[PDB]
RNA sequence: GCCCGGAUGGUGGAAUCGGUAGACACAAGGGAUCCCUCGGCGUUCGCGCUGUGCGGGUUCAAGUCCCGCUCCGGGUACCA
């Protein structure tokens, strides 16, 4: 018989082992069934487990399994992005090579993800340090080159790098920005700014006594009067050519090499192409020599930068734009950043920006001293790194110097794992063998680079798709049935790396055939923050000293307020609130703690009731221990229910009123439980309504068979609707109530009309807008009616008394409102 | 600087379409692991006043919609 104690440690492992044995979660392409394609942002193996992938993980899989029981066919992939950093400092650390510490890692944070059940199609995982996957990268690698977007170039960080392409995209990755309406605002504009396409004017100035001219960009030509100054990136040509017999110069260029507005005067003057006038060209720290030309008209009464660079050197502050009010600006302080109407800019005076912008533009242009131009924020990407644990850069040098992709018959280009780190240099760096090989029998220096780790994390979500193909990169047809994703579940963090190059990478794969469309993923998920109590002591020294908040000892006021604590060995402590994990606050929760204290079913719940998905969660072990109980009160309550045996079969019809209400109360929760998991994505919600139903069930009789059936009903879909978030209970719950067939696969609870019709409806009454009574009148009765049974509540009757009714607001079944006077 | 979120009890937060504010949970307390109570003030226990950051507006009716303000949280930029 069904055990009385819920007990997560007899029950846990024993489903997930089912789920392992079924092979619950696998999942083919299955051409006769919706696919459902859910994924989360795969975990670097850093050795545990932390709470953020928990949340993160969590989220994904109560949507994966909701969207199976909807009966959608789902794919939910784990996996590893395994090369990069941290291993080196570890293996160097320890005793150790990156590889072996890398396998631990995974072996060790894949049975604490199993230990969480979370339902992976575990067929399809994969690690992104294995030559099985990392191959196919290196061969897509030759086929970008190839195709012409790919190229070598030194560059500061300086040395020689692999770049791809990414800006033969830029326009792309914008404009398909305005397809994502399912990703969150603030993922897209971040994107957006980061690409920032800018739109401009370059303009060309004569200078006088050099034997070339300068030409700068600006987004704001409308303020060409204002330029007071030109400034120049400290390795311009022209600051450069006047070093040479400047040691001022000279000095301040080689600081900006290594390296507040800082400045050299160049002693070049150049001419303003309108006013004639003669202005100073200084070599400035805040030019980028690497964006638009590396030059810059400064119009410091408008620019922020170009204003505080004048007036640290004594440069001319002008005046050209209007405020907001049209009157002339206050530039004692700060610049006037607001595009505006020009005054004092001759024959453009009165012009606002867009006239102005255009007018100079079509001056300059006609007078040949300028064109309108396009420039981008977004660089190209730099896919090299000088460091051991990546994937090898699959490019070989001929003894003549020709650089080419490594033949097709040596991909993969191995990376050897069986190493001994010296701490200092790539072991296949520091050994000089490794990088000799032969092409067409002639001797060549394959390259000794790794790729980014980016590189892994690109395209793993289309690998998935197809993680054992032999034959390619991608099996197109297995692809193009998965993706794209329907909903990407990860950090905020990634915005601007992983989430741009993700989308670019995807576009790669559709213009070599592999894939055949556009976007990789629908819907973007991200969720919040994981944060917990921060404490603090000072010691002796002055030092603050970090105190878990697991160690604080607390002291409240009558209404709760922490106002005073203390650790064990009785410091006294600050509370600074609840902040965001850290090793440097001493705050993190370590999740296995959790789960071996609590069961999994308790975390996970806990984790999607404390709040909405993408808002900050404030851990607290208050929480746990309350969403700990809410499990054993509904383990209490199938037990007692399976203890009294069958049930006879529902008579829906013979209902009393109290039954009828209870039961349509069952299937207005399965309908908002829908509507919330599916639709709002608020499964904070879900779950309090969830709660909200168990409290009255618990409170319904039970001896009546008529009872019984209504509760056998109730329980069948309470566990269904709990299933996604703590599936191990669920799952033996179900069984406990003789469910048909494993959990996993039954049908998600759909709410029955007839039971949620209602025969009475409340009706509010308000007399001039105030609440005076609730009334419970027939579903259908009249206005009259209701009118007729509000004047009949003395409640709302002494409102009425000596009164006149000058109107009345009748919404049918809702409210009443009396407006008197 | 600009991009957001947000501001509702002692706490975390609900309120979807303007119409019973504070669901659900924690912390309380305090009763016999279950039951109840729980924004504030008063209460004849039926409710009355008051109440969603501040100030206005719209509306029979505003947490919700518009107009200011004050305060908070998190991103993010020498890209001209
Ligand atoms: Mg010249
Ligand atoms: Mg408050």
């Amino acid at each position: 018989h069904m055990q009385e104690q819920y007990r997560p440690e007899e029950i846990e492992s024993k489903v997930q082992l089912h789920w392992d044995e079924k092979r619950t979660f696998e999942v083919t392409e299955d051409e006769s069934k919706e696919k459902y394609y859910c994924l989360s942002m795969l975990p670097y193996p850093s050795g545990r487990l932390h709470m953020g992938h928990v949340r993160n993980y969590t989220i994904g899989d109560v949507i994966a399994r909701y969207q199976r029981m909807l009966g959608k066919n789902v794919l939910q992939p784990i996996g590893w992005d395994a090369f990069g950093l941290p291993a080196e400092g570890a293996a160097v650390k320890n005793n150790t090579a990156p590889a072996p510490w890398t396998y631990d890692n995974i072996a060790y944070m894949k049975n604490q993800l199993k230990m969480l059940g979370f339902g992976y199609d575990w067929s399809r995982e994969l690690a992104t340090c294995t030559p099985e996957y990392y191959r196919w990268e290196q061969k897509f690698f030759t086929e970008l080159y190839k195709k012409g977007l790919v190229y070598k170039k030194t560059s500061a960080v300086e040395i020689p790098q692999w770049f791809i392409k990414i800006t033969a995209y830029a326009d792309e990755l914008l404009n398909d920005l305005d397809k994502l309406d399912h990703w969150p605002d603030t993922v897209k504009t971040m994107q957006r700014n980061w690409i920032g396409r800018s739109e401009g004017v370059e303009i060309t100035f004569n200078v006088n006594d050099y034997d070339n001219t300068l030409t700068v960009y600006t987004t704001r030509p409308d303020t060409f009067m204002g330029c007071t100054y030109l400034a120049v990136a400290a390795g311009h040509p022209l600051a450069q050519k006047a070093a040479e017999n400047n040691p001022e110069l000279a000095a301040f260029i080689d600081e900006c090499r290594n390296t507040e507005k800082k400045g050299v005067d160049t002693g070049f003057k150049a001419v303003h192409p309108l006013t004639g006038e003669e202005i100073p060209v200084w070599a400035a720290n805040f030019v980028l020599m690497e964006y638009g030309t590396g030059a810059v008209m400064a119009v410091p009464g408008h620019d922020q930068r170009d204003y505080e660079f004048a007036s640290k050197y004594g440069l001319n502050i002008k005046p050209v734009i209007l405020a907001a009010d049209g009157s002339e600006p206050d530039l004692s302080q700060q610049a006037l950043t607001e595009k505006g109407v020009l005054f004092n800019s001759g024959e453009f005076n009165g012009l606002d920006h867009e006239a102005a912008f255009n007018a100079i533009a079509d001056k300059l242009t006609a007078m040949g001293v300028g064109e309108r131009k396009v420039n981008y924020r977004l660089r190209d990407w730099g896919v090299s790194r000088q460091r051991y644990w990546g994937a090898p850069i699959p490019m070989v040098t001929l003894e003549d110097g020709t650089v080419m992709p490594t033949p097709d018959d040596q991909l993969p280009v191995i990376l050897p794992e069986d190493v001994v780190m010296d701490g200092i240099t790539s072991p296949i760096k520091a050994d000089p063998e490794w990088a000799k090989t032969t092409v067409n029998g002639m001797p060549a220096l394959r390259e000794t680079d790794t790729f980014d780790t980016f590189m892994e994390s690109s395209w793993y979500y289309a690998r998935y798709t197809c993680p054992q193909y032999k034959e390619g990169m991608l099996d197109s047809e297995a692809a193009n049935y998965w993706l794209p994703v329907d909903i990407y579940i990860g950090g905020i963090e990634h915005a601007i790396m992983h989430l741009l190059y993700f989308r670019f990478f995807h576009k790669l794969m559709r213009d070599a055939g592999m894939v055949n469309s556009d976007e990789p993923a629908k819907q973007l998920l991200c969720q919040g923050m994981v944060l917990a109590d921060a404490f603090y002591y000072v010691g002796e020294n002055g030092e603050r000293n970090w105190v878990s908040p697991v160690d604080a000892i607390v002291e409240r006021d009558e209404k709760g307020r922490i106002v005073k604590a203390k650790d064990a060995a009785g410091h006294e402590l600050v509370y600074t609130g609840m902040s965001k994990m850290s090793k440097s606050k001493n705050n993190g929760i370590d999740p296995q703690v959790m789960v071996e204290r609590y069961g999994a079913d308790t975390v996970r719940l806990f984790m999607m009731f404390a709040s909405p998905a993408d808002m900050t969660l404030e851990w607290q072990e208050s929480g746990v221990e309350g969403a700990n109980r809410f499990l054993k009160r509904v383990w209490k309550l199938v037990y007692e229910h399976t203890a009294k045996g069958d049930v006879a079969a529902l008579n829906v019809d013979a209902l009393t009123e109290n039954q009828k209400a209870l039961r349509r109360d069952v299937h207005k929760t399965i309908a908002k439980v829908t509507d919330d998991i599916g639709r709002r994505q608020t499964f904070n919600t879900a779950i309090a309504a969830i709660m909200e139903l168990m409290n009255k069930l618990a409170k319904a009789p039970t001896d009546g068979e008529q009872d019984r059936a209504l509760m056998q009903e109730a329980l069948l879909a309470v566990v269904r609707m709990l299933n996604p978030f703590t599936p191990h209970i669920c799952f033996t719950l179900w069984q406990e109530l003789k469910g048909e067939g494993d959990i996993d696969n039954a049908p998600w609870p759909v709410a029955d009309e007839k039971a949620m019709v209602e025969d009475s409806t409340l009706v509010v009454v308000q007399v001039n807008g105030k609440v005076r009574a609730k009334i419970t009148v027939p579903v259908d009765a009249t206005e009259e009616q209701v009118r007729e049974r509000a004047g009949q509540e003395h409640l709302v009757a002494k409102y009425l008394d000596g009164v006149t009714v000058r109107k009345v607001i009748y919404v049918p079944g809702k409210l009443l409102n009396l407006v008197v006077g």
